[PDB]
């Protein structure tokens, strides 16, 4: 159990801390701790996404990017935040300017805590793709060269990467996958499932059936707007969860 | 996503901070804040609750609530760690001394933060009282004794209580449906489920369902053991739950 986070105001608490260790220039466990407090309770919660964007913490999140460019434990639980914030469609339009999208698509190039940063960074974009062109406006970088940067982080990652992240359920990723609106968002969320079922199958394989993964992975495999290498991702993940329904 | 992982460190700074605020007596928004951090990390998280004890929580709990016999948002985030920890079976063996014992019966009629202590501190107990009566030893109170207390405290909240709580899974609480070994620890969970769907059904209605509390409820109805108290507690949570649904 945790506190009432709304009665609390516990989103506020945790960045006027944040705010505090940002002057001090000290990014230490309390400092850490903060944001991986921002990550956990933002997961499948909109309204503290909501309340993070409403009091300033873009802001934060990119002074502290700035004032701490080699604090990797810290880039992953900002990053972590901010993929939660993307699965909320209501919110992903203040994500779309210049200045956001720049970050997220410099950040696909992360090394930082092996590949979560730069998976991440990919989440956030991949549900901004899902919105389709229209969204897009008149950013730079172009969405082009962002998806072109998005195709290249997802092949860079070893697939057999341990992971510092879990999920409760697969809806977020499971929604990216019926869709021929955006194939590299479709890749994205086949490669989260393909990676987590190849290194933790107790845990996810069957997480993955009976969220009905399955025909969705099925259906991509005959989809015209799925790429080869995705239709090919799509039949391992089914068939290492096959050798898991034994 | 989330990450719910041990953080020795942090553990760690946080109570070399609790020892810090403790002899200097002054119970501030940084003594708070240490605790509420405690509770967050240890939040479905084990191995945060194993660090606790490993590195003389427990001294420094009994320490604050002597010291600060009247900061009840010291004793509510206090006892709101000390409910994660003894979810942690491997862990309530460290929990059964006299001291201990004594010092947790004595808050189930603690008025603090509303019944957010008294709640806390039955949830403890409820925990421990599964475990059975060889765990309890020769610990003082007796058994029995706490046990009348616990039914006393359960009776006492208002059913239609505001919470500072919050659960993003029920299962240590569902742990306590299917069982025979303390009525009153099945008591405990079967209002700590009504008490949320009564008032606020749209968050706990579809967790509850989601993680398959209705059979565990209709179980007890069926058990011709089960005391009728509850019995006719858990039938309420099935009625709302219904209610609920369309």
């Amino acid at each position: 159990s945790f506190l009432h986070v709304g009665k609390m105001g516990f989103v506020v608490t945790m960045l006027k801390l944040i705010q505090k260790k940002l002057l001090d220039k000290t990014c230490d466990q309390v400092m850490e701790f903060s944001w991986s407090a921002l990550w956990n309770i933002t997961d499948e919660t909109p309204d503290n996404c909501e309340m993070f964007l409403n009091f300033n913490g873009m802001k934060l999140f990119l002074d502290c990017l700035k004032e701490f460019p080699e604090k990797q434990e810290l880039h992953r639980n900002m990053l972590g935040l901010l993929g939660n914030v993307a699965e909320v469609k209501e919110l992903r339009p203040q994500l779309m300017t210049s200045q956001f999208i720049s970050v997220f698509s410099n950040l696909l190039e992360s090394k930082a805590d092996g590949i979560e940063v730069s998976y991440n960074a990919c989440g956030v974009l991949s549900h901004i793709m899902f919105d389709g062109p229209e969204a897009w406006g008149v950013c730079e970088p172009q969405r082009e060269e962002v998806e072109e940067r998005m195709w290249a982080a997802i092949q860079s990652w070893d697939i057999n990467s341990r992971r510092n992240i879990n999920y409760r359920s697969f809806e977020p990723i499971l929604r990216l996958l019926p869709q021929g609106i955006s194939p590299v968002s479709q890749h994205w969320a086949t490669w989260a499932l393909y990676n987590l079922v190849s290194v933790y199958p107790d845990k996810y394989c069957p997480l993955l059936i009976k969220e009905g993964g399955m025909p969705l992975l099925r259906d991509i495999i005959k989809m015209a707007t799925a790429r080869q290498e995705t239709k090919e991702m799509a039949r391992k993940v089914i068939e290492h969860c096959s050798n898991f329904k034994e």
